[PDB]
């Protein structure tokens, strides 16, 4: 009677470290009472083990060293099957069957709906986003084109791509979107790659960095507002947080092993109300607009004269006992552990839902 | 030496399982032989993958309702992560020899979705065709309308039906709206499957409420008056559009229309390539207008592709044999999965 939650953290991504706090902080909150939790810790390689819960985190105290402890056992997952589908991948040994899947593995695999496919061939009902509204939501230059085609406030934007780089001159892209500009590789994360560029010199720099993370660089107009935040919650009745505001300056990658990158960050935002619910209306329209599940983070920029733009959509954010998501939560009336179930109650039943359609 | 293994992954838990298997039939029947061996990897109706064996792979081969996946004693597991031997057999863990690249031809639900190209992108193996979120975008109806719709491009006038505002909308509300008649579809699914044109009231509550049997977003459109034709397009980067195809009230290729015209469509096809991020190969059906305008229907990631099939035939009419492509299909896999393995991480 107590359901197995498989929580997959680590992986290859930038953010693997962000990723193992959040998973201890998720393993220290989530109700004992009705649920197992197995560890699914993914290597710096990308290989999956099954961590033991007393020895999977080598410092977990120390954001710059800690670290996964490595494992004997290795994990295959097995398509098309509805048990067991998770085996041990030297011996075909199965696992006992996990009945909901946690994934916080940020950035490269499991936020772009890779993770999210491979789930669903499985399967396995998991937490938050599918393999469209990931995918979507990673790919800046698509989430922007959704956004300004729903009618929603972002910043003007040019995306180059491999064939189009130099049809447009630095004049042009000035012309088009003033000074300063903020060129950024289309499918990031943690800020790296990203550039403030006010002359023609900072911008060739700019964009040949990006096209060395992808092959789509964004390039877009700078704006001047407060960084504001928002969490949502739901699959087809989405629920916002209070806002929060954090605060990023210019004089510091090299720490993307704390979340948020170290930055300020205050909840609730001291920012009157009656702004906190407009940008809360205006973060469940994106979510809406970017088919999102579960949960997402919307960051917006307030502009002086309080017009919000946004920024990211965010569908798996940090999750650590300190990180922006949960305390939006925990200061809108919800604590982490109740944010926690009532994430897996959201999962269970979009995996119903899923299953009950019809296939021919 | 030794050439390349080309894993052909067919079947599948989808409406299109039975096309799946044809055109897989078609793939192996015509792959050049000289440059890479065939691995067969037959996803059952219940969804769980196989390696079968080319000498015996299908029943009623030759019969098109009929023909089914033999079954096979080998299950599959996929190791996350490895960028070798990342398919073993799911019972005792035995690795099957790598896989050079894939050639997916699960049409419809989790093979043209990117569901199917997020597990191959973890277990890093290559292949034929669009990357993840092209593949889902392309599917979702409502998403790909409206990214060409941002594009400046043209798409049938519509609106999108959740299962929270489905009753927002009266049939008459609609009408004003679109016109009639109406074409009520699911966003997500294959040719046809829950597809109704609505003339009146009646025809609308029943088309919606079987949408929504099948997905949980529905698109209704105003019907587009005008002539069915298709468009094939190959490459990465720089892609090249086939001559079009028409389908009549009948499959005729070249469609029988002025150059003019012809390129107008190709040019287009492109564009909303472009626009929807495909890569590999993808056919895109239009409707022609009385005045020539061309307004896009569908973009398909996967399309039909045994011998017969429209891509194959419009490639064929413009001097694309079909082994030719099955090879070009493969390179382009090959080449962008290298492009994409230069990108920096750190
Ligand atoms: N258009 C812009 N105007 C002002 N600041 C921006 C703009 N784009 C990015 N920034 C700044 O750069 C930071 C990182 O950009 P973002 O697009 O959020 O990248 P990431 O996805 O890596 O978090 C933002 O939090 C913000 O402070
Ligand atoms: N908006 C429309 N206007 C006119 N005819 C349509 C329209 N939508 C669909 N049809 C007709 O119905 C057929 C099936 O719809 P389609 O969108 O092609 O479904 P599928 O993607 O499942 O093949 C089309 O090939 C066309 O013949």
């Amino acid at each position: 009677a107590k359901l197995r939650v498989g929580i997959v953290f680590g992986g290859k991504s930038a953010e693997h470290e962000v990723s193992l706090q959040s998973a201890k902080n998720i393993v220290d909150a989530i109700d004992k009472t009705r649920f197992d939790v197995v560890l699914l810790g993914i290597d710096k390689a990308g290989q999956w083990h099954v961590n033991d819960a007393e020895n999977y985190l080598q410092n977990a105290d120390d954001p710059a060293h800690i670290a996964l402890r490595p494992s004997a056992i290795s994990l295959a997952q097995v398509p098309g099957k509805h048990q067991h589908q998770l085996i041990n991948a030297q011996n075909g040994q199965p696992l006992p069957t996990v009945d909901v899947i946690f994934p916080i593995v940020h950035g490269t695999l499991g936020e772009d709906g890779s993770l999210q496919g491979m789930l669903r061939v499985a399967n396995l009902p998991f937490v938050g986003s599918d393999v469209l509204s990931s995918a979507a939501c990673m790919d800046k230059d698509v989430a922007k084109r959704l956004l300004r085609d729903a009618g929603l406030n972002i910043a003007p934007f040019i995306t180059l791509t491999r064939t189009n780089r130099h049809a447009f001159s630095f004049a042009e892209v000035e012309s088009r979107l003033g000074l300063p500009l903020f060129v950024k590789p289309a499918n990031q994360g943690s800020s790296v790659g990203v550039s403030k560029v006010a002359n023609e010199a900072q911008y060739q720099q700019a964009v040949a960095l990006a096209f060395e993370f992808d092959h789509k660089v964004v390039v877009e107009q700078g704006i001047k507002g407060r960084e504001i935040e928002c969490a949502v919650l739901g699959n087809d009745n989405p629920q916002a947080s209070t806002c929060g505001e954090i605060v990023l300056n210019s004089e510091f990658y090299d720490t993307k092993y704390i979340d948020d990158n170290g930055a300020q960050v205050v909840v609730p935002a001291q920012i009157p109300s009656e702004v906190n619910d407009k940008i809360r209306a205006i973060a469940i329209q994106a979510y809406q607009t970017l088919g999102c599940a579960g949960m997402a983070r919307v960051d917006v920029f307030l502009t002086a004269d309080n017009e919000v733009v946004i920024n990211e959509i965010n569908t798996l954010p940090g999750f650590t006992n300190i990180s922006m998501y949960p305390k939006l939560w925990q200061a809108s009336g919800l604590g982490y552990t109740d944010l926690i179930s009532r994430l897996i109650e959201l999962a269970l039943e979009r995996h119903t839902a899923n299953n009950a359609l019809k296939t021919t």
